[PDB]
């Protein structure tokens, strides 16, 4: 008996601008300290590139449906909505945790910043502009910053989950890193 064909991906719309990402973009290669029995990943050197743009226009990723707000982030104030149809945000708290590192369902780097205290932090890596870009810059107080990906499992109806552990960039590919405007 035949295989069972699986239902095809869904693919994003394409975009209709550019948008700058918002936040510092960063190389990490050198490695600063080898990965431990405990620590099973390397430490790099992060190393500070210029600004880049993604190949969507800010407005393409806004509409008027909810925000998943995973880490409460956005709940202080009324936000521009979501786009939807696929477009979803993720966990940026969750993205920084041991628990995201130890699975790499994301590409994520943990890397050492220049400067007087030499900040030890982790970056989500974005495909879209080959650059890294610091999690603890995204969520910082007010920065509003908001990691929006899109949703290509057709599995379920194409439905999103609940449950961002249920999320990896091949089901849910990082599109573009914005500071979602207040409305």
């Amino acid at each position: 008996p035949d295989p069972v064909i699986p239902d095809p991906p869904i693919d994003p719309p394409p975009g209709t601008g550019k948008y700058t990402c918002p936040f510092a973009i960063w190389s990490l290669e050198e490695v600063y300290e080898p990965p431990t029995k405990n620590r099973p990943w390397p430490i790099y050197n992060a190393v500070e590139l210029q600004p880049r743009e993604f190949d969507v226009a800010l407005k393409d990723l806004l509409g008027n449906t909810k925000w998943r707000d995973w880490d409460s982030r956005l709940s202080y104030t009324t936000f521009r909505g979501c786009r939807g149809n696929g477009y979803i945000d993720l966990d940026a708290t969750y993205l920084a945790t041991d628990q995201a590192m130890r699975d790499q369902k994301y590409d994520i780097r943990e890397g050492k910043k220049p400067g007087a205290f030499g900040n030890i932090e982790r970056f989500i890596y974005l495909k879209s502009i080959n650059a890294y870009c610091s999690l603890s810059d995204i969520a910082a107080y007010h920065a509003d910053g908001v990691i929006v990906g899109f949703w290509r499992d057709p599995s379920s109806g194409g439905a999103i989950p609940f449950d961002f552990t249920k999320f990896d960039k091949t089901k849910c590919p990082i599109q573009a890193v914005i500071v979602v405007p207040r409305a």
